[PDB]
């Protein structure tokens, strides 16, 4: 019986942890308006246990007469990190997102090449109770990435934040290579799209939505009305029962500038040419099938090649890696790291700094003033 | 600075952290040989830090004349997992391996459809030291499964065991469907094949090895004769100084019968079709696509289906996991866990068993005597 437990509860866990891995936004072509249609679950934690389900139906068309492009069924992946800014009094939420498209094996376009500045405006009236929001900052679909900070202009807002995250510009999502010609979002612009959605909260009300979303001058505009009806007074939404929040933003800056070492030509990602050139550099000889195995243990997407929330899964996921970092900066291998092979490797990996720079980075570590790094310092200096 | 060995810290962490992911076993066609050839690096670690690198090169060919299946270029997967038997005196090792084949995109095998056993006989001389050893067990080529004890039967064995691993039967290897063509090693049998290795110990000696792998009526044997020359008497290997060794062998045997009433045709892989079919026998809906993309998410080798590897890596990777097994189970969701209830899940998954066998199984949870399982009893039998 004991073990018959263990059978049956395995395999119903197993659906469980099968189930929560995904919550990817399924986009399908929608030829007669001339658009896509997409649908998808948002899964939001309740504070004290359990989750409250959140279906999402929508649609989007052009707002302009140019053609657009239709894709094929594929489907976006997303990752949110929710903070608060310890200096704002306002009822408010900081936002960081990374989105990449994916599902397929194997003009407007130009105004995404860069980082793009970004303002949202929403207009609600949930259950009777009008609020607005005001929200800004930048996108960066290189590296699939979302950066902006939202207020309640009207005073306190009378639903919790993360429901309101998937209605506050999909245009910011990254397509990888072999997927250009199924990005519809950046095909509608500069004249844009309107995107219209169907929101349901489980046991609860619903909010219907409608947006435009396209660039005035150089600024991405996102502008919205939102209708929520039928919500319970003691319901996890007018409640505010909902968990609001992972690496810094710092940490995750860090990251970038790692990632920056291997993507030398800033297409936001590594190909196998470009981490065996960095492999290379410090004195290692992988073969082609390695770095090939290398990259697909981290590969999301199957496309070959290693982007920015790739590489950042796997950096968040020891004492032996830190021995084995501290061989590959020192060369000849007699325990010490000298400012010599210190700034050899900083060569090796693309980093320029001055002589003067690499002392800065030995006098960091440098405990016992010998004016070179043991193995006891490059420790310290690690964790 | 501070930021500086940050950045480049992370970088050299990254590669280290890529290359020790993987330890694949790269196989080539040999044409002129009508066999193969491979190579591929052990990293063997050592008592107190570091790793030993083991340097494998591997050519096979057959021993009889019928024509062979000669591959395109793939490689070999393995787990191994080392323990001893608490009843055993004599020096010995008892080995478990996980094996199966990729790198591919999209009459002798019919001797490997169930279990079968195994005999190793070595004989070996390293550096002088004359020994043997015999090892008995079993494979089970469906599951890429082998299970053998090992006895070193001169005395004590002059090497680490885990050193001998390698040279100690890849037909037990795991060829999914669209691989089938490349498998030399099951086409070989039953008159068998001849494999040789040279090892290289990294700064020390290396091993010579020739083995004859072939059926002799219904038991595969494998049959090495061993030399190793130009070790070192202080080195990691004459000097005992390598770890010998992760789930129980029982946690394992639990995980493959939740694997079986997912793996109805016992073909050793769950399709899309097996996961939604129990998944809609338990009242959900999944679509085509999640179904796929939970699959995904563990599917080591993109073929679209979960092997029993797969299944055990992402079983052995919280307290909401069981509130939602605790949902699936309690129907009607009043809170308690009926035996009707608890009859209904075992038959939706497959599982025979009689009502008495119910009733025991809520015995076993059920603390309170009102012959029903409540969430803290079902916890309790969870954990
Ligand atoms: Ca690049
Ligand atoms: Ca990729
Ligand atoms: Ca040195
Ligand atoms: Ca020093
Ligand atoms: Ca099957
Ligand atoms: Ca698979
Ligand atoms: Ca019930
Ligand atoms: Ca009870």
């Amino acid at each position: 019986s004991r073990r018959k437990w263990n059978k049956t509860g395995h395999a119903v866990r197993a659906i469980g942890r099968l189930s929560s891995l995904i919550a990817n936004v399924y986009i399908m072509a929608d030829k007669q308006k001339n658009g896509i249609k997409a649908n998808f679950k948002i899964r939001h934690n309740i504070e004290d246990g359990g989750v409250q389900l959140a279906y999402h139906y929508q649609q989007n068309t052009p707002i302009g007469d140019g053609p657009v492009l239709l894709p094929d069924n594929h489907y976006l992946s997303t990752q949110s990190k929710l903070s608060k800014d310890p200096n704002e009094k306002r009822d408010h939420m900081v936002l960081l997102e990374f989105v990449t498209a994916a599902g397929i094996t194997l003009k407007g376009e130009e105004l995404f090449t860069g980082v793009v500045p970004i303002l949202v405006e929403l207009d609600g009236d949930v259950n009777g109770h009008k609020f607005s929001v005001s929200g800004e900052g930048e996108g960066d679909a290189t590296y699939g990435k979302l950066t902006l900070k939202f207020i309640c202009t009207t005073g306190k807002l009378p639903v919790p934040w993360p429901t309101l995250v998937t209605t506050l510009v999909q245009c910011f999502s990254r397509y990888p290579d072999h997927m250009k010609q199924h990005d519809f979002f950046k095909s509608a612009m500069p004249e844009g799209y309107i995107q219209e959605r169907t929101i349901f909260f489980k046991d609860d009300g619903n909010y219907k939505t409608r947006a435009e979303v396209k660039f005035e001058g150089d600024t991405l505009v996102n502008r919205i009305e939102l209708k929520g009806i039928d919500f319970k007074e003691d319901g996890n939404i007018l409640g505010h029962k909902l968990e609001y929040n992972q690496l810094t933003e710092e940490q995750i800056a860090e990251f970038k500038e790692a990632f920056s070492l291997f993507d030398k030509d800033g297409d936001g990602t590594i190909t196998t040419k470009e981490l065996g050139t960095v492999m290379r550099s410090l004195g290692q000889n992988p073969t082609e099938a390695e770095l090939q195995d290398m990259i697909n243990e981290v590969d999301a997407d199957g496309n070959g090649t290693i982007d920015f929330p790739e590489f950042l899964t796997m950096m968040a996921r020891s004492e032996e890696e830190i021995r084995e970092a501290f061989r590959v900066f020192d060369k000849d291998g007699n325990g010490y790291i000298s400012a010599a092979e210190l700034r050899h490797v900083m060569t090796n990996l693309g980093e320029k700094l001055t002589d003067e720079e690499v002392d800065e980075m030995i006098r960091e570590a440098d405990i016992d003033g010998d004016g070179q790094v043991n193995y006891e310092e490059f420790v310290q200096m690690m964790t």
